[PDB]
């Protein structure tokens, strides 16, 4: 029993991170076979940085002028080619650790985990979610670019997130593998802001599975809802409509714990009405919404 | 920006994780150089477990009774002993991704990360710490003892936990690494109870710092408390009692953000007897106590 926030276990996408320097830039970037893949704004400076013209700065560029450190070796590049707003090196050199992989977009209310790193050096694992307006609230400092976040199935990674910058409001952006970002943001320092979030209600849901199946039932309720007349009152809170899918995704977990997927949307629907009076759910007083069905699942029956 | 909780890259630990089979009993061991090391009720079955005389059955048992598998690769048990509640399995060969090591015991207070590992392979990671009453609030499965707990510094993994067994509130209670229990536990399936716990002051103040350095400044006011005042209204919220040398530690974190310790102490004081209003900080609707001062250094300024 328990419930936390979990990541998954990071050794794999540890072995594939290495430190790509263009200049006095450096960032992190992650090497799979013989290419490295990083953003592509190490090739701005503090000059550039306001309204790059990639094209015209890439073009400028020689192999030589990328130094890669896969620890203390140096990885010489032999090709280099943009990838929308990736960069790919290739090197000399198949990275030996290289992991059973892919590269998958994920949507707005799924989780990963992100390894944060600096220099090319693994620093921390955590989870989040991507949000419904595809942010990510992460911890990332200054040198962070470049870190990834990723889901392992088996012995697959499936990476989905590169890092690339933060917001004004202290969230963060970034690309999928293929370079392509998520959400209407672009890679220059400019004034761009995250767009309204909503909550992401079937992981709201899932979380109070989580709960009852820990042994907190105090929000528990007799009654039930149609699926319409909790999305009125869903609309009203700023939460996601429910869906049909939704529904059948919570199938499982209504069956291990007997309470039918509207029979839980009543007690949410009480909890948004009238707040929780000063108790707690999984250790948190508030609603939380970055534990898909799938996450709680693994936690909650292995 | 952002602050997470964030456990540290655990891949120097998955290559050190291996399973350990005596009979039907199958747990997790930890696998540094030629010895393996897994909680000794391992060698109880159900019919033991209530109250094993664990020197009658070590006695009892032979090298070759204890299955250990490295991956698929099963390395053979040279030779047994029993450490306190850690039974130590020498084998055949060392283990050539053993890191840099070594064995702490850690405080009440102090937080590590946790690798959750089943059948040998690891599952998920996630942070959490001591508690006052030296319980772990962790997230654990049947199938989960001898997972670890560690904390990592530069190059070397410290470890401090290794999981026994789950307590009737499903809180968790295990062992150092050299087999002796965290709290008045006892590895036997009977009657034990987790003692009153206490909230870890010295950790929420840090957790108002981090929050501070990420913008969060409404709980901040004009006041300032005597440590005897202060420690007067943490007695009666059930907090521990706040210590100078918790003072200079805060010392950092205090200097970056200009408010001094007794400073933010006054505002502390005020959330305990108002309460938040329907606010939050740092994403949350309670106070947080499990990042150290040392934590919130390392997200707030790398
Ligand atoms: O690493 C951080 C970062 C700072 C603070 C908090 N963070 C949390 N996650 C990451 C951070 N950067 C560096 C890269 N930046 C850029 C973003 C878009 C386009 C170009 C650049 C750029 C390129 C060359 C030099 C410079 N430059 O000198 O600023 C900036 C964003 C800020
Ligand atoms: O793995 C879990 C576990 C279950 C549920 C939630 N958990 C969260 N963390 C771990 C768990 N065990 C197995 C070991 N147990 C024991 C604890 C003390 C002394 C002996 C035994 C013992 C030994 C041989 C067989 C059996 N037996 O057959 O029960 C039990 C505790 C329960």
């Amino acid at each position: 029993s328990g419930f936390r926030k979990m990541a998954f276990p990071s050794g794999k996408v540890e072995g594939c991170m290495v430190q790509v320097t263009c200049g006095t830039t450096t960032l992190n970037g992650l090497w799979l076979d013989d290419v490295v893949y990083c953003p592509r704004h190490v090739i701005c400076t503090s000059e550039d940085m306001l309204n790059p013209n990639y094209e015209d700065l890439l073009i400028r560029k020689s192999n030589h002028n990328f130094l890669v450190q896969a620890g203390n070796v140096q990885l010489r590049v032999i090709g280099h080619s943009m990838q929308n707003c990736v960069l790919k090196l290739k090197v000399d050199t198949a990275n030996p650790k290289t992991p059973k992989y892919k590269f998958v977009r994920i949507q707005p209310g799924q989780t990963f985990s992100v390894l944060a790193c600096y220099n090319g050096s693994p620093s921390g694992v955590y989870q989040c979610a991507m949000r419904p307006n595809f942010t990510i609230k992460g911890s990332f400092l200054n040198g962070s670019c470049g870190s990834v976040g990723f889901n392992i199935d088996y012995d697959c990674v499936s990476f989905c997130y590169m890092h690339h910058m933060e917001l004004p409001t202290g969230v963060h952006a970034g690309t999928d593998l293929e370079g392509n970002f998520y959400g209407p943001f672009v890679d220059r320092q400019t004034a761009q802001a995250a767009g309204t979030d909503t909550t992401i209600t079937v992981n709201v849901l899932a979380w109070l599975y989580a709960a009852v199946i820990n042994g907190d039932r105090w929000f528990l309720n007799r009654f039930t809802t149609t699926l319409n007349d909790f999305n009125l009152v869903a609309m009203k809170y700023n939460y996601e409509p429910l869906t049909q899918d939704h529904v059948d995704i919570l199938g499982p977990l209504s069956a291990q714990t007997g309470i039918a997927v509207l029979d839980m949307c009543a007690s949410l629907k009480e909890l948004l009405q009238n707040g929780m009076n000063g108790r707690t759910i999984l250790g948190s007083a508030l609603l939380e919404d970055e534990f898909t069905p799938f996450d709680v699942v693994r936690q909650c029956s292995g």
